[PDB]
C-alpha cells in the first residue's frame, strides 16, 4: 500500500535527537493520527544483534498521509558507526539535529563524513534549541557553517533544507513550535524521493547454483535480487572471469515455466549457449553493463571485538581473511590507513582491499569478513577503485 522510508536522527551527543524523534512522534499523533511516543521510551534504547555485532538502537514509526516511516535514533556515537557500516536497514534519508547554541561538533562531521562513505542519499537538518537563541545573526551564522559542512563531504548543502525549530518546545504542546515540526515531516515527504523498488532496479541473480539440462542448456539458479529477467532477453555474467554475453533461454520455478522472473523469486534461468565449466562461484546474472567486476576498493570496516565473538587479539598489514560479498568468500589484501600498524578488536577503520578475483560491485555493497567460517567483521564498499 503506502510507501515505506527508513530515516535516522543523526548528529552531536545531545543535540536533542531523541527529544526530536519523541516530538516528530507526538506532533505527527496530535496533528494527524497514530501512536505518540514519549523520549524515555526512545532514550533508554534497547540492544540489539546485527550476525554477532551489539547496537543499542530505537526503532520508532511514525505515518505522514502518504508515508510510512521507520526512524532510528541511537544513544551513543559508536551505535551510530555499527548502524551505518552493518545495521539491519540502510538509510534512504538522515535527519541532521544541530543545536542553535553549540553548532557542528565533531560528531556532527563524522556522521556527515560516514554518511555519503556508507551512501545516504539525502540529509535534511533539524537547527535544534532555538527557543535558547534571541540573535537571529547567529541562526543565519550557524546555518551558513551547517551548509559549508555539508557540501564538504558532496552533500548539496546550498539546496538542503533547513528548519528552525525546538524538539522541546514541540514535544510540551507549544503550537508556534509544533508548525516547525510538521514542516520538517514536509520536507521528509518532498525532498526524500520514494524508494525505488527492488523490481524496478536493473536485473540482477546472484547464481547459488549450475545444473545443465540435457537438450535445454546450462541452467544457472538463484534468487532475483533485483528486475526481472523475461525469456529472450540478453544477459552478462559478471565476477572472477572475463564477463561473458549470452542469452535467457527459459526461466523455471520448480518445473513450472515461466515467460519472466521477478525481484524475490527463486528462479532457473536457462542460458542457451554457456557451458557449466564457464560458470565459476561468486558469478551474477545482469542487465548486460548495468555492473562492473572489480577486484581493488575502499572500505569502511567494523571489526567484532572478543565479546562479540570476534577475535581477541589484533591483524596487521599481512591480513588477507575472505570478503563474503553475496554467495561466496573471496580471498583479500588489506592496505591499512598510513601510520596505522594494526586494527584491535572493537574497531572502525578505512581498509583498501585487494580481491584475489574481480566481483560485481557497485559503491554501497555490504560485505562480512571471515577468517575461519566465522564473522571477524563487516564493511560497506565507499570508493570502487
Ligand atoms: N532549549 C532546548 N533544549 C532542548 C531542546 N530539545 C531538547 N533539549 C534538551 O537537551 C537535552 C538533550 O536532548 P537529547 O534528545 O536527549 O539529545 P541526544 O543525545 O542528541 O538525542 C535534553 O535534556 C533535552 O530536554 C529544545 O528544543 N530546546
Ligand atoms: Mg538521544
Amino acid at each position: 500500500t503506502k510507501p515505506h522510508v527508513n530515516v535516522g536522527t543523526i548528529g552531536h551527543v545531545d543535540h536533542g535527537k531523541t527529544t526530536l524523534t519523541a516530538a516528530i512522534t507526538t506532533v505527527l499523533a496530535k496533528t494527524y493520527g497514530g501512536a505518540a511516543r514519549a523520549f524515555d521510551q526512545i532514550d533508554n534504547a534497547p540492544e540489539e544483534k546485527a550476525r554477532g555485532i551489539e547496537i543499542n538502537t530505537s526503532h520508532v514509526e511514525y505515518d505522514t498521509p502518504t508515508r510510512h516511516y521507520a526512524h532510528v535514533d541511537c544513544p551513543g556515537h559508536a551505535d551510530y558507526v555499527k548502524n551505518m557500516i552493518t545495521g539491519a536497514a540502510q538509510m534512504d534519508g538522515a535527519i541532521l539535529v544541530v543545536a542553535a547554541t553549540d553548532g557542528p561538533m565533531p560528531q556532527t562531521r563524522e556522521h556527515i563524513l560516514l554518511g555519503r562513505q556508507v551512501g545516504v542519499p539525502y540529509i535534511i537538518v533539524f537547527l535544534n534549541k532555538c527557543d535558547m537563541v534571541d540573535d537571529e545573526e547567529l541562526l543565519e551564522l550557524v546555518e551558513m557553517e551547517v551548509r559549508e559542512l555539508l557540501s564538504q563531504y558532496d552533500f548539496p548543502g546550498d539546496d538542503t533544507p533547513i528548519v528552525r525549530g525546538s524538539a522541546l518546545k514541540a514535544l510540551e504542546g507549544d503550537a508556534e513550535w509544533e508548525a516547525k515540526i510538521l514542516e520538517l515531516a514536509g520536507f521528509l515527504d518532498s525532498y526524500i524521493p520514494e524508494p525505488e523498488r527492488a523490481i524496478d532496479k536493473p536485473f540482477l541473480l546472484p547464481i547459488e547454483d549450475v545444473f545443465s539440462i540435457c537438450g535445454r542448456g546450462t541452467v544457472v539458479t538463484g534468487r532475483v535480487e533485483r528486475g526481472i529477467i523475461k525469456v529472450g532477453e540478453e544477459v552478462e555474467i559478471v565476477g572472477i572471469k572475463e564477463t561473458q554475453k549470452s542469452t535467457c533461454t527459459g526461466v523455471e520455478m520448480f518445473r513450472k515455466l515461466l515467460d519472466e522472473g521477478r525481484a524475490g523469486e527463486n528462479v532457473g534461468v536457462l542460458l542457451r549457449g554457456i557451458k557449466r565449466e564457464e560458470i565459476e562461484r561468486g558469478q551474477v546474472l545482469a542487465k548486460p553493463g548495468t555492473i562492473k567486476p572489480h577486484t581493488k576498493f575502499e572500505s569502511e570496516v567494523y571489526i567484532l571485538s572478543k565479546d562479540e565473538g570476534g577475535r581477541h587479539t589484533p591483524f596487521f598489514k599481512g591480513y588477507r581473511p575472505q570478503f563474503y560479498f553475496r554467495t561466496t568468500d573471496v580471498t583479500g589484501t588489506i592496505e591499512l590507513p598510513e601510520g596505522v600498524e594494526m586494527v584491535m578488536p572493537g574497531d572502525n577503520i578505512k581498509m583498501v582491499v585487494t580481491l584475489i578475483h574481480p566481483i560485481a560491485m557497485d559503491d554501497g555493497l555490504r560485505f562480512a569478513i571471515r577468517e575461519g567460517g566465522r564473522t571477524v567483521g563487516a564493511g560497506v564498499v565507499a570508493k570502487v577503485l
